């Protein structure tokens, strides 16, 4: 299993999340820690990035897998609408 870390800005997003949505993402995030490279969820663009999707929120969590630190690094949590959550993730990695 992998350890967990958050970007400072991503952790704030996490705590601002509504209760029901956070719990939904939390269950999936905990599953992710057991084995975080889930090829179906791999994001295009820079390597080692994956998403967690909800069927109808439509909130998203973006994380980077960092093997050298055995860590899942949460970089962005927010809305898929207008690709907000994804553009922020790229911005925070650069």
């Amino acid at each position: 299993a992998y350890f967990l870390d958050f970007d400072e800005r991503a952790l704030k997003e996490w705590r601002k999340l509504g209760s029901t949505v956070r719990e939904q993402l939390k269950k999936k995030l905990v599953e992710v820690l057991e084995s975080p490279r889930i090829e179906a969820n791999k994001l295009r663009g820079m390597p080692d990035c994956y998403k967690i999707k909800l069927r109808s929120s439509g909130y998203r969590l973006v994380y980077q897998v960092i093997d050298e630190k055995v860590v899942v690094f949460v970089i962005s949590v927010g809305k898929a609408e207008r690709s907000e959550v994804y553009s922020e993730a790229v911005k925070r990695i650069l």
